[PDB]
């Protein structure tokens, strides 16, 4: 029986055997107070103590959120799904603690991805037990509001001031930096690791002040604030919470009383409208997501970027292969997970109008001018990899890249990934490659497990990234330093060194997709 | 009719069209006097001029050499072959001209490789005619003597003084000084090309002061002087010519008489004999080979190379994948190119007791612990990699790297490539790789024919390589400058770095081959 003292009341947890040793988890202690009634589109308030023994021994409700149906019965879906019960009343975390109980165990909290708009830390791919058991540290995730429910903004009105789940974040960050060391902890060696809309919340912690003495280092997987789906303007911001109000009835005169007719709203007639306050929206589409609210962000995050006004400490980020080929099948024309998705030069053409739909014609001419000039067999595939390359060095690499060289320019270590295996157990089909989100179950050690059918090459890949990313967030520095690994060097601007990860040969390579992140970020900004 | 005037008299040569223009051959121009009679063994002597006109019209004689019969009827093998009548009448060259006859041209002269025993400038992966037209360069290759006729040593006596065959080579590069500017090219720019015992052959000549002005600079495929069957030491070169005295009942008192003796033999007694000189050899016996001889080689050529005392100009080195593959089917247990050629733990012992048959019992245990320490999985193909890896590290890439470095550290530029490109009509089979040997038809430019069906890719790897080895012996510079190619940068010590050759993207990477190289160039001379 394991029970630990917190400053709000006491929780008893759980023991799980792991590889032959024991993990203890606690899994959804509450950190705030449930967001209902009054409490919906406001920040968190904080949680006032139980008197008793909280049982911390189940997953707890998801947040609210739309469910991906585009493939029923679909294990490679259906894994992004949340597995618990959809629920307003939703603001819990999870910590995994090594047994017997660590001294001062540096603390990693896992912030997950999905747009914004979804994603919950109960999933079985975030499962912290294995980092707990194999590195010995702690692992911490929270559930965090999305959706309108986590970032509708009339900015400026503090019933719906924007940024809320960005703030439910930072108020479980406050509950580790004051429980932690109850659990054998270390509050001072705190680092934050997310992928995707993750990613890009750890970014965005990086750039805020009151985030600035809550974590020490930080990990971006695939994302990051600059990411052109990342953060919304203020004008489509106020926009969108004006065409929400109208589809659901409650457009009024007064904005405080647009919010309090939202607020008798159920939560399902909001979801089912935030697909519709956009006129056309992509795959990637990010309806409610981080503004500038004069709070949680203090000014454009590009200037703040830009001018070096950021907290300054040790950066890991990296992305994978083939981030584009995930969001094909949700709606370019041609593409199907059940057949080689060939598509011709029309096609490819009207893919450019799925992801690009603001954009002028030219625009839209520069990038097929860009893809297209092919090395160089009139192989059938050229234009199905072009446009799975468009949506991936747009979205995720080259903003990535980006924000590493200017992130490194203030003076500080910077490690930089490009992760190119993919899961011998993928259920995607192989055009698809080194899909999206597909590194999160090595960084979680999930090959560690023997019983699941990994290679032995998984397991050893894993194995070595797992100890990387707890080397980084222990020492600041993601060396593997025991097996004649290679050695990671820090990213610079000027050599602009990274490290693939793979299960063949390791290398050190420089300069990732220069040419394609010329035309990203030097020029499409242009258009 | 095309006729031009030498120094030694006139030569016809014919013409030839190439991709719609015309190149002008003129093959089998004789550059020395035949090395018949009293002459046999000894340094080439020069040739005394004809009156009337000599038809360079035909390839000539190829030198008295063994011939491969492990696979008859297999391209494979047979493409190596020689192609024309073998005599000991075989010192001759080819020149190709572009036509109309340039002004100026800068100058290819090919050396071929066979392992110092074998080979001829005949083959039709030597046919200079598509360098010729394309860059508009001119092309020379010679036949030189091979095996005891051009390498038999009794060091210090004039009548088999060794090295004969790369005086021959000296001899043509003297013939294209006095001669090629008839021809319309500059002696001035003049650079050598050759691959395995050609380009150990190429870097002799680096060494050798007769040849200092007789060039300008150096590119050496698959081969260099310190790998470590390019020198035969003065004692095993004395033992080989008195063990086929021996053999051939020529064993006498006096050195001169041995000669003399030989000298009355028939060419296929000598043949015959020149494989058993030896004890025991392996697939890459090199039986009689350059010497240290006082003459073309004034010190053993490791001591000069690490002192500095070589022609200072520009290099560009390179080796290919799987330089190893090749000789495995020549002997090694359990390989064969008609099967997969999975083999065992014993299999692999065996085989190095075929490579490295004088070596100690702890060497080739040495080599066993460096190559088969596995990353990961039970592979069942683990050693049949590990060999080609063994023969071909050993034999090429690591003494190509350790060359290049050395010879960098005096002050000149150096590039070096690693290719990797395996062809499309390979006939050996997928388990062999990039073999050794097969960057040679992309050199000369066989893909740019599209009659041939090597895929499009093909023809613009070709298309560009050629481009750079023309920059090279042009400017000193192998880049291509017009289709945003990736920039060749120089090879250091310190940073190393290298660039792929392949067909999909180019890429700068530093330190081939770091752990392997660092094994074999410190560890494996001491034992
Ligand atoms: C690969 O599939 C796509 C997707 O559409 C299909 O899914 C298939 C596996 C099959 O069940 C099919 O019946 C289903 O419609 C094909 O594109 C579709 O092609 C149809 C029929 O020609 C068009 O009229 C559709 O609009 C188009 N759908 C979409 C979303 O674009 C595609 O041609 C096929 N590609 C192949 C076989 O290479
Ligand atoms: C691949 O072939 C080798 C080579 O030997 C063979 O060539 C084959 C394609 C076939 O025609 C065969 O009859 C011929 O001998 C095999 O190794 C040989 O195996 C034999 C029979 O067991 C041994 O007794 C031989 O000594 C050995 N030869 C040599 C040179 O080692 C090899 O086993 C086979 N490998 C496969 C199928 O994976
Ligand atoms: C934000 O403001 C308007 C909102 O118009 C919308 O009405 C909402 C309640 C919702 O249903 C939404 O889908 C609908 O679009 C946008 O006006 C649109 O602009 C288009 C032309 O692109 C016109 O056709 C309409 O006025 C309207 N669209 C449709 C499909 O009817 C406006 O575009 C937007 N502001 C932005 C994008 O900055
Ligand atoms: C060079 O000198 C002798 C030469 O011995 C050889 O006689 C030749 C005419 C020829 O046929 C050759 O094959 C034969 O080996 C070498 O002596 C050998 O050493 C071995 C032991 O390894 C003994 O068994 C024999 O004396 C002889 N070999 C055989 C197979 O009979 C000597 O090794 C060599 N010098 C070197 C390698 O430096
Ligand atoms: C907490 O845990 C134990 C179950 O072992 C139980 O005695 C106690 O009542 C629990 N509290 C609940 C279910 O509310
Ligand atoms: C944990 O280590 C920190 C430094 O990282 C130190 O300041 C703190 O007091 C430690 N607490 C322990 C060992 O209980
Ligand atoms: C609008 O209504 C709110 C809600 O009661 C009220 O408190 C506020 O003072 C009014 N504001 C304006 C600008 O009219
Ligand atoms: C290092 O190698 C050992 C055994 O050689 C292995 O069991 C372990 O998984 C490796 N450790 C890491 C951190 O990769
Ligand atoms: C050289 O070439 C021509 C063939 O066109 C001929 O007239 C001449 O006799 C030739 N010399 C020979 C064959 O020796
Ligand atoms: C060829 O160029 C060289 C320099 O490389 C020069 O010295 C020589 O005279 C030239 N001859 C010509 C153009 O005929
Ligand atoms: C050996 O014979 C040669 C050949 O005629 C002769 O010229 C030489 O002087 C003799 N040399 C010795 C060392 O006896
Ligand atoms: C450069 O590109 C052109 C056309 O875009 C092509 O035809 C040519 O083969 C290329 N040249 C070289 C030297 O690679
Ligand atoms: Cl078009
Ligand atoms: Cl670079
Ligand atoms: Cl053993
Ligand atoms: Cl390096
Ligand atoms: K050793
Ligand atoms: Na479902
Ligand atoms: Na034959």
């Amino acid at each position: 029986d394991i029970i630990i003292a917190t400053k709000n009341g006491k929780v008893r947890g759980m023991q799980l055997t792991v590889f032959g040793g024991t993990v203890t988890a606690f899994l959804g202690i509450p950190y705030a107070q449930p967001p209902l009634g009054r409490l919906r589109f406001k920040k968190p308030q904080s949680l006032t103590k139980w008197s008793d023994i909280w049982n911390a021994t189940k997953y707890a409700n998801s947040c609210c959120q739309n469910i991906d149906q585009s493939f029923p019965g679909f294990h490679g879906s259906e894994m992004w799904n949340p597995n618990t019960d959809l629920s307003e009343d939703c603001l819990y975390l999870n910590v995994w603690i090594p047994a017997p109980k660590p001294k001062n165990a540096t603390v990693l909290i896992w912030i997950y991805g999905g747009g914004f708009q979804t994603g919950t830390s109960s999933l079985h791919v975030y499962d912290g037990k294995f980092l707990a058991r194999v590195e010995r540290v702690i692992v911490v995730s929270m559930n965090y509001r999305v959706g309108a429910l986590g970032f509708l903004a009339l900015p400026g009105n503090p019933e719906a001031p924007g940024n809320m789940g960005l703030f439910d974040q930072q108020l479980a960050l406050q509950w580790v930096q004051k429980n932690i060391a109850a659990f054998g902890g270390n509050p001072k060696s705190v680092t934050l690791f997310g992928e995707s809309a993750g990613a890009a919340s750890v970014s965005l912690h990086l750039l805020s002040p009151g985030s600035h003495s809550l974590f020490t280092r930080a990990i971006l997987q695939s994302g990051s604030f600059n990411a052109p789906w990342a953060v919304t303007s203020l004008y489509e911001a106020r926009n969108r919470t004006l065409n929400l109000a109208k589809l659901t009835g409650c457009s009024r005169e007064n904005e405080t009383e647009i919010i309090k007719c939202l607020r008798n709203k159920d939560p399902q007639e909001i979801l089912l409208n935030e697909a519709f306050v956009v006129p056309y929206g992509t795959p990637l589409s990010v309806n409610f997501g981080p503004t500038v609210d004069g709070d949680f962000l203090t000014d454009m995050p590009d200037i703040l970027l830009e001018l070096g006004q950021f907290k300054k400490t040790q950066i890991l980020v990296g992305v994978n292969k083939d981030e584009g080929t995930a969001f094909l099948v949700y709606g370019a024309p041609g593409f199907s997970k059940d057949n080689n998705s060939i598509i011709t030069r029309k096609e490819f053409q009207e893919g450019l109008k799925i992801f690009f739909p603001g954009v002028s014609e030219f625009g839209k001419e520069s990038i097929l001018f860009h893809y297209t000039d092919w090395v160089d067999d009139q192989r059938p595939e050229n234009y199905r990899e072009a446009l799975g390359d468009v949506v991936g060095d747009y979205n995720f690499i080259c903003p990535a890249l980006e924000f590493t060289k200017k992130f490194s320019e203030w003076g500080n270590n910077a490690f930089f990934y490009y992760f190119e295996h993919r899961s011998s157990k993928l259920p995607w089909p192989e055009w698809m490659g080194v899909m999206h989100g597909y590194e999160i179950e090595f960084v979680f050690g999930l090959p560690l497990e023997r019983r699941d059918q990994y290679t032995k090459a998984e397991e050893i890949l894993s194995r070595s990234i797992v100890k990387r990313w707890a080397n980084f967030a222990k020492y600041g520095n993601p060396q593997e330093t025991q097996n004649q690994s290679t050695s990671w060097p820090v990213f610079k601007s000027t050599e602009q060194k990274y490290l693939t990860l793979n299960t063949e040969s390791t290398r050190i390579m420089t300069k990732l997709r220069a040419q394609q992140c010329r035309f990203w970020t030097s020029f499409f900004p242009k258009v």
